[PDB]
Formats: C-alpha cells, sequence, structure tokens
C-alpha cells in the first residue's frame, strides 16, 4: 500500500508544532486568558491567537498552487470581531472530542473540522461564506476536559481559494 498525504500532512503540522514550541503555547498551564464564560470557558491568549493563525497559514499556503497565487492577491488569515458562540453552542459542538485523530486537517468534516496541538482540539465551526472569504468559529477543547476546559480564539477569515484548494480528504 502508498501512503497517503493526508497521514504524511498530519505529520507534517505534527513537526510544524514542534518546531515552533506550539504545544507549551496550546497548554492548559499557559492558558491564562480572561474568562468568557465562567467557569469553563475563557479567552485564548495572544500567543494562543497567533500560533493558531502562523498553522493555518502554514496548512493552506503550502498547497496553494502556484498559477492562482502570481494572479491573486492572499490576504492574510486574520481574527475579526464578533460573532462569538454561546455557551450551549460550545457545548453541543464538544463533539468533535469523539472522532479519531486522523480526521484532523480534513475539510469533509463539515461543522466538526478540527486540527489538534497540544493538549487542545481546535473546531473552525463554519459560520458563513461573504465576499471571497470563509468565516469559522475557532474553539478550542482540553482533550482531557481539564481547565481551562474551552477556549475562545475568535472568528477567523480564511479567503475562500485557500480552503477550495485543499479538497476533501474524506467524502
Amino acid at each position: 500500500t502508498d501512503i497517503p498525504y493526508h497521514t504524511e500532512l498530519l505529520s507534517d503540522m505534527e513537526r510544524v508544532i514542534e518546531d515552533n514550541e506550539m504545544a507549551h503555547i496550546f497548554s492548559a498551564s499557559s492558558s491564562t486568558g480572561e474568562v468568557l464564560y465562567s467557569p469553563s470557558v475563557f479567552h485564548a491568549t495572544e500567543k494562543q491567537k497567533n500560533a493558531a493563525l502562523s498553522l493555518l497559514e502554514e496548512r493552506y499556503k503550502r498547497d496553494f498552487p502556484h498559477d492562482l497565487a502570481e494572479n491573486i492577491v492572499i490576504r492574510d488569515i486574520e481574527f475579526v470581531d464578533g460573532n462569538i458562540p454561546s455557551m450551549l453552542d460550545i457545548f453541543t459542538r464538544r463533539s468533535v472530542l469523539k472522532l479519531l485523530g486522523y480526521s484532523a486537517w480534513d475539510e469533509g468534516l463539515g461543522k466538526q473540522i478540527f486540527f489538534d496541538v497540544g493538549e487542545y482540539r481546535v473546531n473552525m465551526f463554519p459560520l458563513r461564506i461573504e465576499e471571497g472569504f470563509h468565516l469559522r468559529q475557532m474553539v478550542a477543547y482540553h482533550l482531557q476536559e481539564a481547565n481551562p476546559r474551552y477556549l475562545w480564539l475568535g472568528t477567523v477569515r480564511i479567503q475562500s481559494v485557500l480552503i477550495e484548494n485543499i479538497g476533501y480528504a474524506t467524502n
């Protein structure tokens, strides 16, 4: 059997995390942000947010084809204000913890698209598509349900062509 690209992508992203020491950033110990919903939902730190953005840029840009990138100006992935999910939203979306690790970075998972970093599983929940961007509400779930149990990272805005080009690792 041949090794699928998804397997190497997941390994690649794990090595990116390690080279940038992001496991320590996404530890319960380093999750010192202010509370959003007492007792268990906290704001992500600036370092957690910037690490998450950097990891999204790493994943999406590496496979963005050259002929498009010479013809389209690609915007930096960033967080935008607002669209904060409710506590009930966060609770309901914790279904992402039931999924196997191999389903990470798989755009085919719809609502449950996620990636793991350090002690947290980060769900990029679809909010809307507007102009040429995807908006997603990013919440981190502690994988052992320790506290901080939930981290609100923000609504991320990603240029649609970046997601479109990855395709679906599963149907």
